[PDB]
């Protein structure tokens, strides 16, 4: 986990549209998410890990440990399941609610912060540099 712990900012996206279009996100709230640069601080204390991400719409944060579900509410409203854990080096978050699924995929490549989001046959990917 060590690697992925600091102050990130957005400096690429690709496809957020289709990802947001994918989970019923209105017209309006893709506007300002569209033109939105987020900054995401990931820290941890012992085994708790906490990620934050703000901006000037909208800001999260969740605290968990690796390997056990919490319940999460995301920037859209959406009430789900989620778990956290490491696979091939990789922080993968995985959300489920009615039956849906949707993952979001943290790797690091050449030293920037490489965030992929796949819901239905939307894949979205979102590049961040270290601050
Ligand atoms: C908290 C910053 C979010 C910025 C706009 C998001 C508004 C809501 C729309 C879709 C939310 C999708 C779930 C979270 C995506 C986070 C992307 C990222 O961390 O770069």
């Amino acid at each position: 986990v060590d690697a992925f712990l600091g102050t990130w900012k957005l400096v690429d996206s690709k496809n957020f549209d289709d990802y947001m279009k994918s989970l019923g996100v209105g017209f309006a709230t893709r506007q300002v998410a569209s033109m939105t640069k987020p900054t995401t601080i990931i820290e941890k204390n012992g085994d708790i890990l906490t990620l934050k991400t703000h901006s000037t719409f909208k800001n999260t944060e969740i605290s968990f440990k690796l390997g056990v579900e919490f319940d999460e509410t995301t920037a859209d409203d959406r009430k789900v399941k989620s778990i956290v854990t490491l696979d091939g080096g990789k922080l993968v978050h995985l959300q489920k609610w009615d039956g849906q699924e949707t993952t979001l995929v943290r790797e690091l490549i050449d030293g920037k912060l490489i965030l992929t989001l796949t819901h239905g046959t939307a894949v979205c990917t979102r590049t961040y540099e270290k601050e």
